[PDB]
């Protein structure tokens, strides 16, 4: 007979909803976004560039459900009339150069910006965009999380101003349907726990090589924010050639997990986005033992075909897969998900992030 | 009672065989080599990056039949040579990024030796960018400016390049029917002083030609196959103007690629627009292709035009054959570098230059737009 507690203080210093976009920056933004688009299945629906009248910087914002990724690039700085605020020419370009293709913003909607933007900054946060609201309608705020990425603040009073909608009948969609969690690397992970808990309040979501992990998590346990610190290292891998902290993996959701890597897959050599090597038949004969209660054979068989990973935890399981980096430096790589249970309307974080495969997955080679 | 005399001084410098590849530089080269290799249906054939060895840059090979794309990104220079490509420079490559963004670095062509393509050109004004040096005994390479910031790379071998490793095919791979680069064409802000530079070292001759805002002129070795126009803007709105202004000076504007069906590689690239590829530029009226009948009908039928109707093709015509093209939006964020997608008709013995380069489509495209 076993129990595993969970506390929950919910001591949120402000009011935090949900996740609200994702901004990569890129060097250039057209072939970053359009390949996105065809590897996760993520359609074309707001642009802000120089055919909407933005002299300043290309933005490509691609939509799969809930989930959105912004992908930014610079223009020339001789062609103010941009539709992102906190965008500056030379930032942009030093952090491509220093960083590569990486995320630069973790956008969460927060029911006032302002507000959120003051307790933050009086509970420790270095402050790196003010608060600014447009067309009188919404309002962004930056403060900086880890190295160069910065968690931003979106609040509305009713995409973004200064974007024009963009319908097509192209329409992709692989299953996937909201940003799930964020993960940064960075060297120590005390002093990143005592900085980020500091000011957004937010408490640790308890858990159950190479790496210590925690996960900081809001009141609704909707936004999840994982820490990692490398102890070969895959993290310190990670922290050499981003040159410094950066954020490690987004963790995709998707209504369909089969569905999605199916897609996905099909599209790896022609376009889209590689996984890492599977694991061997006897982890997944290893798996009606496991979950057998949950899944049935057919879709453990469906698991073996794809690839895909099965863990449990205290109350769900977790199915999950882990794509190769997105870009040249082995850095930023994007992990597909879905949990299965924890229907109260589901728990967040239901079935974990995945820790017990790393026992699992060597277990299951010593017997192959 | 009409005929067009073409002359031909044969006047190379240095024996000059084919095109040999294309780099791009990018910030990323994984996703724009990617997005190329689905849009235009070229295959992974070779890379140098980490996977290789290599911690100076990334570089991607993407071929399609005889055209090759190499796709080049620099790393951190913290990773420290082991670069495959010795002229590569990371504070050229982040600089020549952030001035005119994605675009063409360097237009590669075999030549007999270039060691010796590139003496005879610095001794006749080309200003060089990299000596020639030998790799692995078997390659030269040497780079002399050509427009802008877009050097003329000379490739020379003994017997893709030594640091690669041959990508073994993934999948049928992707083959859309582009076979060669047929020209490869760049804007100046004076077509003055450019040919007197470049045709000055190289030796080619003015290949003639049988409104808009341009004044143009074609550069071609001594057999026509390597083909190097050049465009300046006509002033009193240019394209190129425009190109100048958001590619910071001069620079390569386009890549005609050489189809064996063009009706093939259209249906293919037209498919995948909305799905990661290359949108194209608006179609004709229809009043252009019921004018094509008079044209060109003696050498397409009624089903050709009707399928150039379709996936809105050009069709122009010359003193010597025929020329099917198509044009492509910029390929990156700045309406800069755009593809041509073209395929010859006639003139076999084909000729290089057959059909023209589509210059009689200005006033044709304007002679069926003033259609009520
Ligand atoms: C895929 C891979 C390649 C080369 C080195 C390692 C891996 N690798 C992972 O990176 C991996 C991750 C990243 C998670 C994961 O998502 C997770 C973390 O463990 C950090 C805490 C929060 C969180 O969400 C779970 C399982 C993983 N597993 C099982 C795995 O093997
Ligand atoms: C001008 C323009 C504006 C917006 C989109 C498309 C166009 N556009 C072209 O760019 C265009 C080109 C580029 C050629 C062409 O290939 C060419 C030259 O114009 C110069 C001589 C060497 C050469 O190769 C031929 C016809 C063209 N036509 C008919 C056209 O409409
Ligand atoms: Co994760
Ligand atoms: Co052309």
């Amino acid at each position: 007979f076993s129990k595993f507690v969970r506390k929950n203080p919910k001591s949120d210093k402000f009011k935090v909803k949900r996740f609200h976009h994702i901004e990569f920056w890129c060097g250039d933004a057209t072939n970053v976004a359009r390949r996105f688009s065809w590897g996760l299945g993520m359609r074309f629906s707001a642009k802000s560039d120089l055919s909407t009248g933005n002299m300043v910087h290309a933005s490509y914002l691609l939509t799969s459900g809930d989930l959105r990724f912004l992908f930014t690039a610079p223009y020339s700085p001789s062609l103010t009339t941009a539709s992102i605020p906190s965008f500056d020419h030379g930032s942009c370009r030093s952090f491509f150069s220093s960083h590569g293709l990486g995320v630069r913003a973790v956008a969460i909607e927060v029911e006032d910006a302002e507000s959120a933007f003051s307790i933050s900054v009086a509970n420790g946060a270095i402050p790196s965009s003010p608060p600014i609201v447009l067309n009188e309608a919404v309002t962004i705020a930056e403060v900086k999380l880890y190295g160069d990425v910065v968690l931003r603040y979106v609040s509305y009073k009713a995409f973004l101003p200064g974007f024009e909608r963009v319908e097509d009948a192209s329409p992709l969609d692989y299953g996937i349907r909201r940003l799930d969690h964020a993960v940064g690397n960075v060297p120590e992970l005390g002093p990143a726990l005592t900085y980020v808990a500091g000011f957004t309040g937010f408490h640790q979501f308890a858990e159950f090589s190479g790496l210590n992990s925690a996960v900081l998590a809001s009141n609704d346990e909707m936004v999840l924010l994982p820490i990692n610190e490398p102890v070969k290292s895959q993290i310190q891998t990670y922290l050499e050639h981003n040159e410094g902290a950066g954020l490690q993996h987004l963790a995709l959701m998707s209504e369909d997990i089969f569905r999605t890597l199916r897609e996905m897959r099909k599209r790896s050599s022609i376009g889209g986005f590689d996984f890492m090597p599977s694991p061997p038949p006897t982890y997944y004969q290893n798996l009606k033992k496991r979950v057998g209660d949950v899944l049935s054979d057919d879709q453990i068989k469906e698991c073996e075909e794809l690839g895909i990973l099965v863990d449990r935890d205290d109350q769900g399981t977790l199915l999950q897969i882990f794509t190769k980096p997105l870009g040249d430096r082995p850095t930023i790589f994007i992990e597909i998900i879905q949990r299965v249970g924890c229907m109260m309307y589901q728990s967040g974080g239901c079935g974990g992030f995945g820790k017990g495969n790393f026992s699992e997955l060597f277990k299951s080679i010593e017997e192959y």
